């Protein structure tokens, strides 16, 4: 059950990233 | 058609944001376990 | 339990929905 | 400049694939308790 959870932390942090470059692509594209 | 493509990035942002609500609700859950 | 499964399986389907999304965005800025 | 945009989704749409393996992985080790 922690595995779990230590996992499900890995992976907010993993989706946290994907955001960065998302709105950073979306920053590029506009201008 | 360059900024639909922006507006439905900015749509993803956010479908994106709310997975990550739901996935520390349940990490939260399991914490309680 | 059986809630924290079904909403996984309900982030699963979304997170489909937005790959599908990012690969149409990719495919017209392609062209 | 659009082409390393274009290189770039396709590594998030990669490491999208990678994290819904990791979470059916999860519902699945659920399903087993």
């Amino acid at each position: 059950m922690k595995q779990i959870e230590d996992k499900l932390e890995e992976i907010l942090s993993k989706l946290y990233h994907i955001c960065n470059e998302l709105a950073r692509i979306k920053k590029l594209l506009g201008e």
